[PDB]
């Protein structure tokens, strides 16, 4: 059965997609989504402190036989369902969604959080309309940046310190780049309807495809996509994490300098919000 | 002032060497050492669970204005004081002490603990006699091995996973090798009376000396040391952490196949212990 404290506040309903259930908050008679994780504490603390229009908000939490995370309901479901079975979005729709993913992840990295599991299943859409807000979810693998062991190590004289630790200094502090790579793979899929690295009709192992950076490029699928969109993908799918585009660099890329797209996003934000009166 | 709960149980005395104070446990009238760390929880939990004759034991803990760690008193003081100012130990004494450091660190790695700050200041001697027991201390930088993020990452399909993470797999799980490198540096110092890497009369930076593995070799100091002892040092001061000797490999090295040394250690252990009667 559902835990009593959850029942006290919510009426549970149908499965939306771990499971995600529709529920109704009794107080408001409004819909919520309830993520059930079978037996997270850090994920909750992260979700509670973040405040961005493209990051899912937590409404409630119950730690019982299973975990119950109560969230705002995103009516449009998961991005995965828009791109599965070779389905692909209009380039303009890709740009609107990708811009928002970039804003969200930029906000995470500014706030010292790396997501580490960005994928279409973790991108939620606000409605069944093509032009909609998106929100990232699932901080179950996310890492909080703070002062490292390495930093403390480097404060003393390395008389006794192993060479591999001094070697690691060249690359330390780029862990956030893994999110930019996943973004690149998401963008590749949204624009083309097929993954850049996979075992479908190829002899090269998945690992080798990825570490070499040699994505599967099929000209015929890509001919209808703009040069600028592909140029961004290429800058994100860079094997060297120090050379890989950051979210700031991606947000400055020509493909994203799109006044009409940005207007649409601003309009959608305005429509979402229920603000109080304000002075002047 | 000292915290009341500490005063209740102990009478505090002179400074031995953060500070380390001599104190007397009131209950037994016996000497203890009290490490004061100015404002650790993990260090205490580690110290409480470890049980090896060459690892310092915790007797008590007080979390007050400062931390107070009550330990067994090692009358011989720190190894640092035996090797400072170019002083150097007889090779036989080096071997007896190094054997015990190896046993201690082998026990740590078997138990999923990496020390990460091995140095002469953290090696304590049981008496002012040359032939004595040694115990490692200071787990303030120590790391507890468990299931990694990497392990969980590798359980799924790396469709979205960044190449640097797959690259890291080749070297993961050798973090314990940093202790073997520090051991090598300790052994180098004990045998020679001088550090292998330093800025004394040289143009090469300390970092470069270390990452290249090019220790300062002075033939005249080393002529009186055995070939076998230096051979062990060389196998520990190996730049590649996957090729570097482990504690098991070091314990199997010819230099440590010394029946007389091992007999001395066994005799010293026997002398330390106050056991109860036993059956048969
Ligand atoms: C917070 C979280 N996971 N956390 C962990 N796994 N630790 C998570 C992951 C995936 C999620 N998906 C959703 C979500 O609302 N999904 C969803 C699925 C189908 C439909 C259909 C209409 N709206 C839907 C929403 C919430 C959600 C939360
Ligand atoms: C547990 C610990 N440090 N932990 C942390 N810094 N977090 C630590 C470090 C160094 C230490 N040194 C000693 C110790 O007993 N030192 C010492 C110093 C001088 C003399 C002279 C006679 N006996 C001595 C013992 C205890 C001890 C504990």
């Amino acid at each position: 059965v559902y835990p009593k404290a959850l029942r006290d506040e919510y009426i549970m309903s149908k499965t939306l997609g771990g499971e995600v259930k529709l529920a109704f908050e009794r107080k408001t008679c409004k819909k919520v989504a309830i993520k059930i994780i079978s037996k997270v504490e850090t994920e909750i603390e992260i979700l509670k402190k973040l405040n961005h229009p493209c990051i899912i908000k937590i409404k409630n939490f119950f730690d019982a036989e299973d975990y119950y995370i109560v969230l705002e309901l995103m009516e449009g479901g998961e991005l995965f369902d828009k791109v599965v079975g070779n389905k692909r979005l209009k380039e303009a729709t890709c740009k609107l969604y990708f811009y928002q993913m970039l804003l969200a992840v930029q906000y995470l990295h500014e706030n010292g959080i790396i997501h580490r599991d960005l994928k279409p299943e973790n991108v939620l859409l606000s409605s069944q309309e093509e032009d909609c807000l998106i929100k990232i979810t699932d901080f179950g693998h996310s890492k909080i940046l703070g002062e490292t062991s390495l930093m403390r190590t480097l404060c003393g004289t390395p008389t006794y310190l192993a060479p591999e630790v001094l070697v690691s200094v060249g690359t330390a502090g780029y862990n956030r780049a893994v999110d930019c790579w996943s973004l690149g793979v998401i963008l590749f899929i949204c624009l083309s309807g097929y993954p850049p690295f996979s075992e479908h009709r190829t002899q090269v192992s998945l690992k080798d495809q990825i570490t070499s950076g040699k994505y599967n490029f099929i000209p015929e699928v890509w001919a209808e996509v703009s040069e600028k969109a592909l140029d961004l993908v290429k800058k994100l799918l860079v094997v060297d994490p120090k050379a890989r585009f950051t979210t700031e660099e991606a947000l400055r890329h020509p493909w994203l300098q799109d006044e009409d797209m940005k207007r649409k996003f601003q309009d959608l934000l305005s429509e979402e919000n229920e603000s109080t009166a304000l002075p002047q």
